[PDB]
């Protein structure tokens, strides 16, 4: 299911990753390193559990989850929101919900390379990952 996911990912591509940013109100100053920053994801499993670790020379995040089962997040940017992560189309599908808003995480493999999807409000951003040895 999820096996080709796994393993150490670098930023190597980003598109629209400032719409991204101020649609979800972060503010200019953090916009402006984040756009010059290149993260690590490591995604790792553990039976049916999963860990998510983004790490970057701004900040780092971490999060462990089973598929399909809801869990609570502190994203980033400080948003407390319930969290799934689903396989859906043999993408890795991440919704996170707060305050009735949305926003989704679509990890699908294309040609080998990771393809984030992150989309808020009418804000669409693709980052793309390269697979680190
Ligand atoms: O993993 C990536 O490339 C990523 F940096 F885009 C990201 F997903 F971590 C993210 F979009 F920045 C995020 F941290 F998750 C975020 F949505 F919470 C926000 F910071 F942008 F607000
Ligand atoms: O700090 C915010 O609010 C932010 F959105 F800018 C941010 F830290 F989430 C980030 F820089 F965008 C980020 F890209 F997610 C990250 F630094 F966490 C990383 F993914 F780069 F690691």
């Amino acid at each position: 299911m999820v096996d080709a996911f796994l393993g150490t990912w670098k930023l190597v591509d980003s598109k629209n990753f400032d719409d991204y940013m101020k649609s979800l109100g972060v503010g200019f100053a953090t916009r402006q390193v984040a756009s010059m920053t290149k993260p690590t994801t490591i995604i790792e499993k553990n039976g049916d559990i999963l860990t998510l670790k983004t790490h970057s020379t701004f900040k780092n995040t971490e999060i462990s989850f089973k598929l399909g089962v809801e869990f609570d997040e502190t994203t980033a940017d400080d948003r407390k929101v319930k969290s799934i992560v689903t396989l859906d189309g043999g993408k890795l599908v991440h919704l996170q919900k707060w305050d009735g808003q949305e926003t989704t995480l679509v990890r699908e493999l294309i040609d080998g390379k990771l393809i984030l999807t992150l989309t808020h409000g009418t804000a669409v951003c693709t980052r793309t990952y390269e697979k680190e040895a």
